[PDB]
């Protein structure tokens, strides 16, 4: 069974937390990737539900399983805060235009 289903994208939390290591160190050293500079700010228009503090950071998650590096993130984003906590995971699939709906 998938631990977050982002669309037709499966995803467990073991995957979850690889793209999310990944990201929060980059945020740490103060880097990014990819032409929209990942990870970066992750401003919560949405309003969803968190259970742990702002500031939020956006990071892909990708469907074949590497690590994001650079090109296309897909639609799939981990949400992280400052503390490297989880707040959640995100995609645009299912959601109009360049917003975001939940995994499930
Ligand atoms: N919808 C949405 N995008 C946001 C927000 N915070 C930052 N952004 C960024 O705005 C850009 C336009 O939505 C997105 O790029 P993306 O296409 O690469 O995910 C996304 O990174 C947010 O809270 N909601
Ligand atoms: N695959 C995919 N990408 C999307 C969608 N909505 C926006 N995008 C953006 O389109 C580009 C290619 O995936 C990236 O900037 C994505 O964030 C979507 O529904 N599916
Ligand atoms: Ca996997």
């Amino acid at each position: 069974a998938c631990d977050y289903t982002c669309g037709s994208n499966c995803y467990s939390s073991s995957d979850v937390s690889t793209a999310q290591a990944a990201g929060y160190k980059l945020h740490e050293d103060g880097e990014t990737v990819g032409s929209n500079s990942y990870p970066h700010k992750y401003n919560n228009y949405e309003g969803f539900d968190f259970s742990v503090s702002s500031p939020y950071y956006e990071w892909p998650i990708l469907s074949s399983g590497d690590v994001y590096s650079g090109g296309s993130p897909g639609a799939d984003r981990v949400v992280f805060n400052e503390n490297n906590q989880l707040a959640g995971v995100i995609t645009h699939t299912g959601a109009s235009g360049n917003n975001f709906v939940e995994c499930t």
